[PDB]
């Protein structure tokens, strides 16, 4: 017998982050999720993300990123765990061969971000630990950083629910009844209706939009990290070593400083293997080019932090063809909202996504600019089921 006045599908980085911020409106809100967030099933484990602000994938992702940087400073002012460490961010590759390199220093450079520019071997002097090549050139980002993903998830939840939203654990979420007027989700523990619907089921939207009748390529990929022993006296976050994203001959990757002495974290972002979300293996290791494409770019350019495999965690990614963002209404029904394809780079955008699907769902429009991210864009290659 209990409505909602809106309903999350998926209560992971993005959703959750709505449920908090419907939660603080006063909006009767029910989050429901599939396992228990904080998880390691999702895309949102690995302790740690990387949150830079030269965007140069698009200029309206700045101003989102911009946005999410203060959500989550607010964040880290209301809740007692952990939320933001600002480790910076440094971005390198050959000078002239990467785009990524060039589009961050044309980001920075049209947004006035404040940015240091250095090449050779002021890189490699400005941080002992790293080694490149004299070619290659870098733009560093002093203000970006770290975020500890689980604990902003956990945080929100813990926020949303003090507020009176309601979280239903362990509870897959199998069909979806969208009217005119209302929504209604089909789980085995029960169904449950509300005048909104905000789905946002990570990898599982590969394979779940189709009950809302959408046909939208997306594909799932598993990524893994790895923790290595390192010199602490090189990579440790105490001597200031920097989070990173870097483009190489054979692709780009990210990283992360020792924090507490949990080890340097590396992945390699430009490839993984082609899964299914329900069928992916999740164990470290199982492959060979796990480790191997992680040490092969340590012992190159950052080879004292290339020790013992301390740790390894193995997640997703779901691509879109364009790599871009789906957050937007759903084409047939303004009363649901999609928030999906994040392509292996949303999480710093989860605070600010939060915000926006919650003025979707309320409102049926947001004061953010979200026009590359429509779900009507021709790269997409979007179309519905039944016409
Ligand atoms: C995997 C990965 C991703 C990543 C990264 C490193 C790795 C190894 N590094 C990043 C970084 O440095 N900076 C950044 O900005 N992003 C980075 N990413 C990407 C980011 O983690 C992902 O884009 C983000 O986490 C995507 O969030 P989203 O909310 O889409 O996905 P989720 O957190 O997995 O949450 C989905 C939830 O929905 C639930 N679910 C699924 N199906 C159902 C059904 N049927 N019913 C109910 N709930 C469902 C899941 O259980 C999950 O909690
Ligand atoms: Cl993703």
């Amino acid at each position: 017998s209990t409505h909602f006045d809106v309903i999350v599908v998926g209560a992971g980085s993005m959703g959750m982050a709505a449920g908090y911020q419907l939660a603080k409106q006063g909006v009767k809100t029910l989050l429901v999720d599939a396992f228990d967030p904080p998880h390691t099933n999702g895309s949102h484990h690995g302790d740690t993300r990387i949150i830079r602000h030269a965007y140069g994938e698009g200029r309206e992702y700045v101003p989102l990123a911009l946005r999410s940087q203060e959500l989550w400073y607010e964040l880290e002012k209301e809740t007692h765990h952990k939320i933001f460490t600002k480790t910076g961010v440094l971005v390198f590759g050959p000078k002239g061969e990467s785009a990524f390199v060039a589009e961050t220093m044309e980001a920075a450079k049209e947004h006035s971000l404040t940015v240091d520019l250095l090449e050779g071997d002021e890189i490699n002097k400005r941080w002992p630990g790293i080694t490149v090549p004299e070619n290659y050139n870098a733009i560093f980002e002093p203000n970006s950083g770290v975020l500890f993903s689980e604990n902003c998830i956990r945080a929100y939840r813990e926020l949303a629910e003090a507020r009176g939203a309601k979280v239903l654990t362990h509870t897959r979420v199998e069909d979806f009844d969208i009217s005119p007027d209302s929504v209604k989700i089909e789980t085995a523990n029960g169904s449950y209706t509300a005048d909104k619907l905000i789905v946002s089921m990570g990898a599982w939207n590969s394979k779940l939009l189709s009950k809302l009748n959408l046909d939208i390529p997306l594909q799932p990929y598993r990524q893994v990290v790895g923790f290595f022993e390192s010199d602490e006296s090189k990579y440790s976050n105490d001597i200031d070593f920097p989070g990173f994203m870097v483009e190489v001959p054979n692709g780009i990757y990210y990283g992360f400083p020792s924090f507490g002495g949990c080890g340097l974290k590396l992945g390699y972002h430009t490839f993984g293997q082609k899964i299914d979300p329900d069928t992916i293996n999740r164990e470290f290791g199982v492959y060979p080019e796990d480790e191997s494409n992680l040490r092969a770019f340590l012992e190159e350019y950052m080879p004292g932090a290339n020790g013992e495999l301390k740790r390894g965690a193995v997640c997703m990614y779901t691509k879109t063809l364009d790599e871009h963002f789906i957050i937007d209404l759903h084409p047939e029904h303004s009363n649901v909202v999609i928030a999906a394809g994040f392509s292996g780079h949303g999480f710093k955008f989860s605070s600010g996504v939060g915000e926006v699907l919650s003025q979707l769902a309320l409102t049926g429009k947001t004061e953010h600019d979200i026009s590359i991210f429509s779900i009507n864009r021709p790269a997409l290659k979007e179309s519905l089921q039944k016409t």
